């Protein structure tokens, strides 16, 4: 446990801030509890008089003394597949129903937990080496830094916009163009479930085309510019064209009219977001060298996708036999 020692004087103007609320503001390195639990335990000094009142007010000038102590995530066996490994860096395919880190709701049996258990020595380096995210139900490409100096890079590699990262989904609707959604997002001011676009949330660019029309869903590749929460689900929510599957953004599926069983079926039962990391091309952040991975589209999409083309085919002829 670590050692706290810690002086300051009130400032004048904290008059009538009661003893905890004044300790907060003198030392903002410290939670407002901790400093409540220190106050209650004794060990905070004020005039060389012990003061254990949390709720006593403060008058300005009072010289305050504290002597007090301190005290991670978990690794777990959980298994990752490894698409590439070197010294410096680790692309891993992530299958859905795997959150990258720890916070609310899911406190373990992360991506970072994984890491933790694979390669110990990242507990060295900041979030495990984690640099973006995906979201629990979003399937494919991730890259995680094994050391500082790889980390700081790829930090930098990202503010700079040079690392590509690429997805390939299935959207609701038919979509005429390509194009670029440049709207910032923010959490969603009543629905705690949900992101939003925002004049006042962070700025998010995402870039998309159209890889294949199908009868009333588009089929899409798309480049992210930023990494923010739920970004590509968010901002294709905005265009009014939710992916498919997505349980946040999207709505009841849709066939189109004359849709097969095994289509209507396929359609009903997708249950994430149509979204996949497909792409990631980055220069090395220790040899500057380019390079590319893929990862294959997983058979869950790689079934939507067949059933929506068969359909669109189908139907460009009068053909029902
Ligand atoms: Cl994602």
């Amino acid at each position: 446990a670590q050692r706290v020692q810690l002086t300051a004087t009130v400032s004048e103007n904290q008059l009538g801030q009661r003893l905890d609320q004044a300790l907060a503001e003198m030392f903002p390195d410290y939670s407002r509890s901790r400093i409540k639990e220190w106050i209650l335990d004794q060990r905070v000094l004020v005039n060389g008089k012990v003061c254990d009142k949390p709720k006593e007010k403060v008058l300005g000038g009072e010289q305050v003394a504290i002597n007090a102590e301190i005290e991670r995530f978990e690794p777990q066996d959980i298994p990752l597949d490894i698409v590439y490994e070197d010294e410096d860096i680790i692309i891993i395919n992530k299958p859905r129903d795997l959150v990258v880190h720890p916070g609310a709701g899911n406190p373990d049996g992360t991506v970072l937990n994984a890491l933790l258990h694979y390669y110990p020595p990242i507990a060295d380096v900041p979030r495990a080496g984690i640099v973006h995210r995906l979201d629990k139900d979003t399937t494919g490409l991730m890259v995680v830094a094994k050391t500082v100096p790889a980390q700081t890079r790829l930090v930098e590699s990202l503010q700079r916009r040079e690392i590509t990262r690429e997805y390939e989904a299935v959207a609701i609707g038919h979509m005429t163009a390509g194009g670029t959604v440049d709207e910032p997002i923010s959490r969603h001011p009543t629905k705690r479930t949900h992101m939003a676009v925002h004049p006042m949330g962070k700025p998010a660019v995402t870039h998309y085309r159209i890889m294949e029309h199908f009868r009333v869903h588009t089929r899409l590749r798309l480049r992210l510019e930023t990494g923010r929460t739920h970004q590509i689900r968010v901002h294709m929510a905005h265009i009014t064209h939710p992916l498919v599957g997505d349980p946040v953004y999207g709505g009841r599926p849709r066939p189109p009219k004359g849709a097969s069983e095994a289509f209507i079926s396929t359609l009903r039962k997708f249950d994430r977001q149509a979204l996949h990391a497909t792409m990631l091309r980055l220069y090395h952040p220790i040899s500057g060298i380019e390079m590319e991975w893929h990862a294959p589209i997983p058979q869950d999409m790689v079934e939507l996708i067949e059933v929506m083309r068969a359909d669109f085919e189908e139907h460009k002829d009068e053909v029902d036999w």
